[PDB]
């Protein structure tokens, strides 16, 4: 209305930018979403639609943001790039013999990744109840029921898998 708003340093204004990782299956590499609503630019490697590409697996990467609404400084962005997703398999472990009171579910490490496993989070939702960690299992449960076991896997809390497993507390 009155004097033109100062700009920001672009540092400034994207010092808490967010990311999305996504996996692509025929590459074997991620392409990271900038969760930006303006069209930014990426110095010196292009980020056309707000996407880096072909990003390796488990390598710190970084870009340099700007736009004409911030002034220099860049925000330097570190793109912590998780493991790739087919190095995970989520595995139904329930004792046969036991299928119609219990339900033991783990995520299998298939391949090896350089990226720490420290940072690596696996949560589950069964039913209504969430759990955090690799494995699950749960004991007493009454026969003849079905639930839907969902999971997911994050990489400094960023999520960048996930599956699910339906199950009938019953023998077939
Ligand atoms: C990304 O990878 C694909 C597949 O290997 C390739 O066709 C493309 O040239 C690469 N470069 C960019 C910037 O997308
Ligand atoms: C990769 O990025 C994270 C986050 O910035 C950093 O803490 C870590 O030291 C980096 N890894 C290497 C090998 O420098
Ligand atoms: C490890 O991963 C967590 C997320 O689970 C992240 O917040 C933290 O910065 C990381 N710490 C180290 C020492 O790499
Ligand atoms: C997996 O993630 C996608 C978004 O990436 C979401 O639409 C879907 O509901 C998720 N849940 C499961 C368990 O597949
Ligand atoms: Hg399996
Ligand atoms: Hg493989």
């Amino acid at each position: 209305t009155g004097i033109e708003g100062r700009k920001p340093t672009c540092d400034e204004k994207y010092a808490n930018i967010t990311v999305d990782y996504l996996y692509n299956k025929e590459t074997k590499l991620f392409t990271a979403k900038l969760n930006v609503n303006e069209n930014v630019e990426c110095g010196n490697n292009t980020c056309t639609n707000n996407e880096v590409h072909n990003l390796t697996e488990c390598k710190n990467a970084s870009v340099s943001i700007s736009h004409n609404s911030c002034t220099a400084p860049d925000k330097t962005l570190i793109l912590d790039v998780p493991p790739g997703v087919e190095k995970f398999q989520l595995h139904d472990c329930t004792q046969v013999e036991k299928a119609d009171t219990t339900i033991c579910l783990k995520w299998k490490n298939i391949e090896t990744f350089t990226c720490d496993t420290q940072n690596i989070t696996y949560r589950f939702q069964c039913g209504n109840m969430i759990f955090d960690n690799k494995e699950i299992k749960l004991e007493n449960l009454e026969p003849e029921h079905e639930y839907k076991c969902d999971s997911e896997i994050l990489y400094n809390n960023h999520k960048f898998t996930n599956a699910s497993k339906i199950i009938k507390t019953d023998f077939g």
